[PDB]
DNA sequence: AGCCGTAGGGCCCTACGGCT
DNA sequence: AGCCGTAGGGCCCTACGGC
């Protein structure tokens, strides 16, 4: 744990705190052993502007601190019993550092005022491009860090006590809502005063999280780290036709290419996608035990395999025809889509679920042909209206089918983005011999643990909170699918029973909608229509960029083709323009002026293999010239007219509406 | 945490166990809820044979079992009391499952030995191409393995128990030797008796073991993991020209494509291969905090970064010249080297380390001039003396630096293989001022945990076991190195305190050496010459095929540029030929029939670009097939006579010790 | 409540041989 | 005794918002 200094004279020595015992090793191994002590953390530290004392006080990270500093707390804070006066926070150079160190100030301004007004709290420095402060050789940390000869400390500077209270209480407290303003109003897409640090570094954290991590985009339905497995799939070509690909590879393959994050956040988010209780049309395909509906945990990264669905596929279709726009991946070595092509309503149609910071997103799966016909409808008719439009989409579709109570929530929710939404199991009564029944319940609401509702049920009967169940099963099974039985006690109303389970079971869950997507990289509450037209407007993007990219790419091969038809026609004195020429260049030159040349069409004649003479290529050329202008005609033609442009992706939607469109699984009742 | 069936009859009621939670995950989902209960374990479980009673009945799996088993053990076992009439064995299909196998039957007979006499005790058949029940669906679980109008579960059957006696003994007990020669014994390069079985499963896991884990090769003194690991380093293409890798996604690398076994067992030796106070010429490069002296471990995975060192470039060179012989990987998917051509000593250049079955190996590290030297004195006497060679190697030569006591048991291990080496920190007595003292150290023993050490020495004096220190700091620094200060109390004997302190701590430390590494594919425990003559021996086979392949391609392509050449000669010819030619496949053979080429010259002119006719690429045409030919000759003289290729081998090797070879740590005193 | 899902962070048991 | 290194297997805390 904590590695101690040799010298016990307070005021010459400092303790650092890392993040963990990775950063710690390093740390151990530059520090000057004289006069620097290290603590390593253990990640995210309570937040104790939210936290209730005694947790507070049973925390280990907390208790560590404490024991370290000597100082006592609070009311028994005595500043001469401080065993360093330089208490160094030296998280990693990340927003999750950041956050960390908001963490940390949090504390020590809440339980250790004093000491910031003693100047000894200090913030190291260490530079950016390294994942943590485990990722530095010892020599480099120490002298871009450590040393007090060139180290360039912050140490923490309070101004204005009263201005503190309000940003720790605004950054750190329980009430999102300020925090949520706070964000709005300042996102934007020697000596340090713990004001502005504070405002700054949690600023970059929520920012973060808010735009690349936990919140969707309206256009292909995915975070970051969906899109980069996704992409990392494609990328590395594990295509449903392949077969499958050890989950190590792709995490540890994805995490040093495209998510440089913990494995277990790369894993988890593969497995997700691939379980068919979690995803409406899962975008993975997976190889082995991936979870399963009692919260058993997928196998470990080292057992499963996986690849690429082949809904997939249109996620990533035309990705490699300048459709979307590609960036830089985090160490810049690599590129990166910044959004799929998505030729599906994928964020509806797999609906999304996050927390951010300062707000949350909840949004519910629906059934592929309604959205279609849904984005068919609005395709048609952009003044078209909310009610209109759940005459295709009449509701959320979960891939756990089950029962949806009304319409009302569901109005509301596709209104204004808001609303709440029953779900209930599908349970019948039925008799199960010599005068008794049972209620068998074979589907149970989204999202919701099998085993854990089974747990509470058994807790009621044992509380006697219940009257009337005798036994309690679970029949689940592959050959059945979820059967699930709750045995009555004889002559008793069952139908009370039941009731009485919705109300004091997940038996009966309600889904809280809250559409919140990014939308133009920013977070916004959207209705249904919005969600839709962005779909639509980016379907149109998509389509166009390709038709004008297919458009560039051919006419590039015609002036090539018509490059290679001269030299077909002339080709004794192209061979012997070449013959006597001593460079390339010599002859690039003598081509283009001869022949009236491109330097492409130039090259693409030097690069012309011999076996390219067979007497039949050069009506093989002419006839791939000729379809060549018919396609050009074709494309030029979509680029022409809008409304071709739109009628080609109502064709392109409809192609996938068919293929990949499926009955409704849940029951909308009418409440 | 078991996983019980919904009815309660024991007649009708199996329980399955399993690795773990992930092997549980799919059994659970295929499985008949109703009659087949689960029990996950959690890997390797006790050895009941070596492991004291008390220790036993604490142990949390055993416990479980007995637990879900409901019949107690040993005197108080009832039989009336079981809650299940078969227990079924379930681990996964590989050697390790084997293992677990021959731990649970153990545990079965000597403690439930009437489960296995009233014939309970089944053994599941999971088939192959599974790395654990994990990686099945469900389904096929169920199907093949779980499903009782399918699967082709194995009754346990005792038939003599005497014959069990001693074989469960033997096996399991602690006497390793009886285990040892079981193994050379019988050592292979429906119902089931119980001996079977554990016969064959236990020597079905120590095989592979000594044979496929824990062993390195003589030739290339690697394990399977470094091996795989460099190898797949080199595949990626990792050297140390390029940019550090993550070290997470050389380990999915490696793992999915060599090593299917646990990332820990990947990144650690990965890890360990760059450790500058582990390996005496480390192979691998590594960026950040890959642990320290303290026992501090390396940093996850997600932080660090690594690839070859330079060294192992020399491990690595020339493989693909035909030199050593690939195999196909653990699925067929892949081919892996059989060895590295390890164009320097490895094996004892870094040593080997590593607990089998039967069987141990520990080989110290060396230093590389000597070791070079001693190849090279070999390479001119077959029929040099040990003692002869010595006069190379010296002894061991400990990344760590450090002492060593004497010659005698280093000429024991060199030798015999074996022997007992007495390794010293490098301590030195000064003064402090005002007529005080204290002990420096500054080099520690081989292996060694520093901290650990220097806890040690405080307890002694809290313990009062020793007296005269009145302090201890550990003032290593990276500008100092090593520095630990034990500081004496006045007009105390230091010396007499050195020597208690090396009596009763690491500070001395012996190294047993055990020189036994895969000789031809089997364990042999070797003398010192011995290693060099079969390193040696590698070195001339891997050169031969080097040359002999080299030899073969610029043939090939001697053969090409004669076609491009003749194709130059007549170019005229040869554009009228393909012109009037309505294939390929007709020009082809027009070309063959017309110039006399073979197919492939007539390819190659085929493919030729219209840029190869200019002035410069003629020439480069002509230039290369005249170089070409010389080369040509260079080689043949060198199968022509072996002292040549032999000489050649000196050359490369003295090339090698001239880039590489370095001072000696360790100092040998007498 | 505590859970939902991306995030920060980390340690334990077992087998096996041989040396102290 | 318990350490040396390749191996089988697995789990906890924290932040974040909404209900
Ligand atoms: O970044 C990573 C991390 C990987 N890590 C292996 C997993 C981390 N290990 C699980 C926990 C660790 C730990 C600590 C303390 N206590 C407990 Cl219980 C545990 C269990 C296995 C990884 C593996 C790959 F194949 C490829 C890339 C990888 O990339
Ligand atoms: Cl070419
Ligand atoms: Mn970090
Ligand atoms: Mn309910
Ligand atoms: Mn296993």
């Amino acid at each position: 744990k904590l590695a101690d200094c040799s010298s016990k004279s307070p005021e010459e020595c400092e303790i650092f705190l890392v993040e963990g015992d990775s950063a710690g090793g390093s740390t151990k191994s530059g520090r000057d052993s004289r006069t620097q002590a290290i603590l390593p953390l253990r990640g995210k530290i309570l937040n104790v502007e939210k936290a209730r004392l005694d947790r507070i006080l049973n925390n280990n990270e907390i208790r560590q601190m404490i024991t370290a500093f000597g100082t006592g707390i609070g009311g028994d804070f005595d500043l001469a019993k401080a065993r360093y006066h330089k208490i160094v926070i030296m998280t990693d150079a990340d927003v999750d550092g950041a956050h960390i160190r908001t963490l940390l100030l949090t504390f020590f301004y809440r339980f250790m005022r004093p000491l910031i007004e003693a100047g000894y709290v200090y913030i190291a420095q260490p530079p950016t491009g390294y994942k943590g402060l485990g990722e530095m050789n010892a020599d480099q940390l120490w002298e871009t860090t450590m040393n007090p000869e060139h180290r360039a400390l912050l140490q923490v500077k309070l101004e204005d006590a009263i201005e503190a209270d309000q940003t720790f209480e605004m950054l750190m407290g329980d009430v999102v809502e300020n925090r949520r303003q706070f964000i709005e109003d300042n996102a934007v897409y020697n000596e340090r005063n713990i004001t502005s640090e504070m405002r700054e570094s949690f600023l970059d954290y929520a920012m973060s999280v808010i735009v690349a991590r936990a919140l969707p985009d309206v256009r292909d339905g995915l975070k970051p780290v969906h899109r980069r497995i996704l992409y990392g799939l494609n990328e590395q070509g594990m295509t449903p036709d392949k077969s499958y690909k050890k989950s190590a590879r792709i995490v540890g393959d994805v995490m040093g290419k495209y998510h440089p994050h913990g494995d277990s956040s790369i894993y988890e988010a593969m497995v997700r996608m691939a379980q068919d209780f979690s995803y409406r049309y899962p975008l993975v395909d997976g190889q082995g035990n991936f979870g399963s509906m009692d919260g058993d945990g997928a196998a470990a990264m080292r057992f499963t395999e996986a690849r690429m669905t082949k809904i997939t596929l249109e996620l990533l279709r035309d990705i490699n025809k300048d459709t979307i726009d590609f960036i830089d991946n985090y160490d810049g070595n690599e590129r990166e889509p910044s959004v799929l092509p998505a030729r599906f309503p994928n964020l509806l149609a797999n609906g999304a679920s996050g927390i951010a910071v300062g707000m949350a997103t909840n949004i519910p799966p629906h059934n592929l042909t309604e959205l279609i016909n849904g984005v068919l409808s609005l395709s048609k008719n952009p003044d078209i209206s909310i009610a209109e439009l759940m005459e295709d989409i009449e509701g959320p579709d979960f891939p756990t089918a089950g029962l949806i109570l009304g319409k009302s929530g569901i109005r509301r929710a596709y209104e204004t983005g808001r609303g709440s939404i029953q779900m209930r199991s599908r349970a019948v009564i039925e008799e199960r011999g010599g005068g008794r029944q049972r209620i068998v319940v074979t589907e149970i609401p989204f999202q919701v643990n099998k085993a854990r509702m089974i747990e509470k049920i058994a807790e009621l009967v044992r509380d006697k909170k219940i009257d009337g169940i005798t036994d309690l099963r679970d029949e689940t099974s592959l050959r059945t699918g979820v059967r699930v039985v709750i045995d009555v006690r004889k002559d008793a109303n069952a139908s009370v029973i039941l009731n009485n389970l919705y109300k004091q079971t997940p038996l009966q869950t309600s889904f809280g909608v809250n559409m919140i997507a990014l939308v133009n990289g920013r977070p916004k509450l959207i209705n249904l229509k919005e969600a839709l037209v962005h779909y639509l407007e980016h379907q149109k993007t998509v389509v166009r960029r390709r038709t004008q990219y297919n458009l560039r790419k051919a006419k590039d091969r015609a002036h090539i083709l018509e490059g290679l038809r001269i030299a077909l026609d002339h080709i004794d004195e192209i061979i012997s323009t070449i013959r006597e020429s001593d460079t390339d260049k010599v002859a690039m030159e003598s081509l283009q002026q001869r022949f009236k040349l491109s330097e492409k069409q130039a090259q693409a004649i030097l690069d012309m293999r011999l076996r390219r003479l067979t007497g039949l290529e050069r009506d093989k050329i002419e006839a791939e010239y000729n379809e060549l202008l018919n396609y050009i005609s074709e494309l030029e033609t979509i680029l022409a007219d809008e409304e071709v442009l739109l009628q080609l992706v109502r064709d392109e939607l409809t192609e996938i509406r068919d293929r990949f469109g499926d009955d409704r699984r849940t029951e909308i009742q009418l409440g």
